[PDB]
């Protein structure tokens, strides 16, 4: 599917990109060391560390999918976030995508779908004035989650 980004949006996932970078040499690193190891008790300690170099090397693709991809949009562009919009999000590791509308405080209800979300509340502050294309980090009730916003209407 296409993917449009702000110039914000863009340089979130880029910065990203390269602190990613930076943690694959570290366990390409680790790796390398424990394979020339002379003290094997077991390989315990082995598999952990492909298992991390395959976490980071996984999170790289998907970064390096969507930064490939992307279409830098004009700013100031579509429609903007606030009381009332109904937002459309995608976790640009994991293309998991998910729903809110941000309401008033007494309005709240994080079971429903879309996740009706207290502008008051973390997330609902940090969703206020963004636009189609920015990329946010978001607590969640399932915890902190990078999100791309897709589409707002509604």
């Amino acid at each position: 599917r296409e993917v449009k980004l702000t110039k914000a949006g863009y340089e979130r996932l880029m910065q990203q990109l390269e602190r990613e970078r930076e943690r694959l040499q570290e366990a390409t690193k680790i790796l390398q060391e424990l394979m020339e190891s002379s003290d094997d008790y077991d390989d315990s300690g082995l598999e952990a560390a492909k298992q991390e170099k395959a976490r980071i090397e996984a999170r790289i693709d998907s970064l390096e999918d969507i930064l490939s991809r992307a279409v830098i949009l004009e700013e100031g562009s579509g429609e903007v976030i606030g009381l009332g919009s109904v937002v459309e999000l995608e976790d640009p590791l994991s293309g998991e995508r998910l729903s809110v509308q941000v309401v008033s405080p007494a309005e709240a209800n994080v079971l429903d779908t879309p996740m009706k979300i207290s502008d008051a509340s973390p997330m609902g502050k940090a969703l206020l004035g963004h636009r189609v294309g920015d990329v946010l980090s978001l607590d969640t009730p399932k915890g902190k989650r990078e999100f791309r916003v897709v589409a707002i209407h509604g």
